[PDB]
């Protein structure tokens, strides 16, 4: 289901690990998950973003990351 | 469309009237404030309003900080 | 629930509207109906719109919105 | 899919010409032939399924009359 | 329910087509399998392809559907 | 749905060198580590994250079990 997806961006939450998300268009967005629903994710830098998952192609940790 | 943090925080940006700047997938900038809201789209209001559809949004970004 | 009485507006009162799709283009007319995927959109030449296809709705003048 | 259907179908009974407009810029042209929920087959010239999520536009070339 | 036995009789007959992609990339090969969201496309290696990327599916010869 | 999932599964097993190709025309390489209903978890010199929705193609280095 979401049993991937979740512990991932969660983790990437709990432990405010900066990250790259890369859009469809190619924009590169940087800064650490906030929150993140179903179909979006807050992204934090200068102010939070609210980022559309639909529109994300991938998202790149700064360092490797231990999956629960 | 429509989910556990998307919604609140959209109507965070109604209610305080916090001009945004809404991202296409395409790249182009549309900026207003957020009107109203439903599962599928967005009304974004300037001279007149206009209606953007979720599916063709990027990224929301708040011109100021605000609170979820 | 938004989407449909904004789209019935525009129909029921022939309002011109600018229709911008998602890579760019846009298109001009009145909406002549929709339903739940597409729009039908005439004046030039008429077509229908996929609504997966559309970016942005743009009314050619201010609308009654609830 | 109370106005989607009864227009294919109509283009599809009266053979009208149409142009399909991806959402990519291409021009697709032709009839069409059979249709479901998710593709089109356009025919002739060039014989051909289409993803309707590619289709931003269907342009006849003469407008259609809904029964 | 016009896709399915469209992309079977494509199979079974082993004819080769072009699939473009909605980025216009064309693809070509043989009909390998298929599910309701990715196409098995055989050529030197099989290759996955989904189907929200493609656009078209052009046959290189005549289909005569069931 | 009953076909992505073994194939994914097999290159993942046997971890496979796959090349991923993106709908917006990025390729991206490496190896399938893990993936669920709606992403993919793609591994190399730096691992990442990949929506299914993104992706147009996924290719395999050498022929695998079908
Ligand atoms: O922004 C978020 C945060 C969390 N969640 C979801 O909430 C569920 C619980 O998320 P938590 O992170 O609260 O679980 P936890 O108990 O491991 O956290 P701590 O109390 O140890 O800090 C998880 O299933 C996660 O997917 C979200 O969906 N979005
Ligand atoms: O345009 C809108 C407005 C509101 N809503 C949704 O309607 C629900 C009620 O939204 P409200 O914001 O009106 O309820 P509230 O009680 O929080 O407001 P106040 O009385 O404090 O003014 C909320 O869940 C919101 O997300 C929309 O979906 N779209
Ligand atoms: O092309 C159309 C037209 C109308 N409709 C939908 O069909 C329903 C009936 O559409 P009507 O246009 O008959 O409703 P109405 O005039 O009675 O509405 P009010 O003046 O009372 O506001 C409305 O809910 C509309 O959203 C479509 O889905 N497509
Ligand atoms: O290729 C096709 C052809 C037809 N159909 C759909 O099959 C149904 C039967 O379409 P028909 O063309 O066989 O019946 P009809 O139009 O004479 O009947 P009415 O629509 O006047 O009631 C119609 O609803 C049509 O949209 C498809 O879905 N795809
Ligand atoms: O790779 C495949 C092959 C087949 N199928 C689907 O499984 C079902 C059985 O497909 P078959 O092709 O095994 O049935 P059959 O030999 O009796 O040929 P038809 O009667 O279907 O013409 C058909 O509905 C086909 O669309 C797939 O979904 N994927
Ligand atoms: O990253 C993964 C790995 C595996 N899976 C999926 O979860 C299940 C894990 O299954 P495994 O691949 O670990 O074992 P298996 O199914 O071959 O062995 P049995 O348990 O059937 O005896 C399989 O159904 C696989 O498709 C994922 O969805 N994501």
């Amino acid at each position: 289901g979401h049993s991937l997806q979740d512990p991932y961006l969660n983790t990437l939450r709990k432990e405010r690990v900066p990250v790259s998300i890369y859009l469809v268009n190619g924009i590169k967005l940087q800064g650490q998950i906030e929150s993140f629903d179903q179909f979006v994710i807050l992204l934090k830098n200068t102010v939070s973003q609210m980022v559309y998952k639909h529109a994300i192609s991938t998202v790149v940790p700064s360092r490797p990351v231990r999956l629960p």
